[PDB]
C-alpha cells in the first residue's frame, strides 16, 4: 500500500497473510480475507505458481512476534474455473483456499463480512485497502499492516477512456486513483473494506494496478467485485 498509514492491531481481523516457503523460510506474497474458520478468499493470480503456501491469521508485523499469530497450511486451492493468467483484465481473479486446520476466532482473527449478492457502491464510497504490499512503486513490503483510504470510482467513470477504458469490467470494483494512495504488489488477494449502513464489508479482492506503477493518477487500484461472486463462493464452500 503506497500512501498508507499503519493499521491498528485489531482493526481488520479478517486480513490474512498468504506466504510461500522459500528455502527454510517463509515469504509474504499476497493478502486474503478469512471467510470461514477454514476458508480464505484471495486472488487467483496469487496461487498461479506451484508453491507451498501457508496462511497466517492474527498477523500484524511480518518480521516480529506479535503474540497473536496462528499459522496454517493450505489443504485445497479452488481457483475460479474461468480464470486465465494471461488475461487479468478478463476478470475471475478469485480463489478460495481450504485451510488444513480451522483457526480460532478472537479480537485478532474474525470472519470477513461479505456484501449481499449484486451490491454496487455509489461513486466515491468510503473504503480502505489493507495489506503488507510495497509502500512505493518498485519499493518494498511493509513490515506492519498498512491501510489507505481509497474511495470507489464507479464503473461508468472507471471504464471511461482517461481511466481504465475497456480494461475494467463490471465484475470489478475500482478505488482511489488520486496518484498518491493505491494498492501495490504484495497487496494482491487482500480486502477492500467499504462502509455501508454502518458496517465495513469486504467488497473487493485486490487484483491489479497500472503497468506504469502503483499510485498513478486516473489508474485506480482494481479489485474483483466480491458481490458478483457470492453464489460461486457459496457453491464452492458447500461442495468442499
Ligand atoms: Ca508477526
Amino acid at each position: 500500500v503506497v500512501g498508507g498509514t499503519e493499521a491498528q492491531r485489531n482493526s481488520w481481523p479478517s486480513q490474512i497473510s498468504l506466504q510461500y516457503r522459500s528455502g527454510s523460510s517463509w515469504a509474504h506474497t499476497c493478502g486474503g480475507t478469512l471467510i470461514r474458520q477454514n476458508w480464505v478468499m484471495t486472488a487467483a493470480h496469487c496461487v498461479d505458481r506451484e508453491l507451498t503456501f501457508r496462511v497466517v491469521v492474527g498477523e500484524h508485523n511480518l518480521n516480529q512476534n506479535n503474540g497473536t499469530e496462528q499459522y496454517v497450511g493450505v489443504q485445497k486451492i479452488v481457483v475460479h474455473p474461468y480464470w486465465n493468467t494471461d488475461d487479468v483484465a478478463a476478470g475471475y481473479d478469485i480463489a478460495l483456499l481450504r485451510l488444513a486446520q480451522s483457526v480460532t476466532l478472537n479480537s485478532y482473527v474474525q470472519l470477513g463480512v461479505l456484501p449481499r449478492a449484486g451490491t454496487i457502491l455509489a461513486n466515491n464510497s468510503p473504503c480502505y485497502i489493507t495489506g503488507w504490499g510495497l509502500t512505493r512503486t518498485n519499493g518494498q513490503l511493509a513490515q506492519t499492516l498498512q491501510q489507505a483510504y481509497l474511495p470507489t470510482v464507479d464503473y461508468a467513470i472507471c471504464s471511461s477512456s482517461s481511466y481504465w477504458g475497456s480494461t475494467v469490467k463490471n465484475s470489478m470494483v475500482c478505488a482511489g486513483g488520486d496518484g498518491v494512495r493505491s494498492g501495490c504488489q504484495g497487496d494482491s488477494g487482500g480486502p477492500l473494506h467499504c462502509l455501508v449502513n454502518g458496517q465495513y464489508a469486504v467488497h473487493g479482492v485486490t487484483s491489479f494496478v497500472s503497468r506504469l506503477g502503483c499510485n498513478v493518477t486516473r489508474k485506480p487500484t482494481v479489485f474483483t467485485r466480491v458481490s458478483a461472486y457470492i453464489s460461486w463462493i457459496n457453491n464452492v464452500i458447500a461442495s468442499n
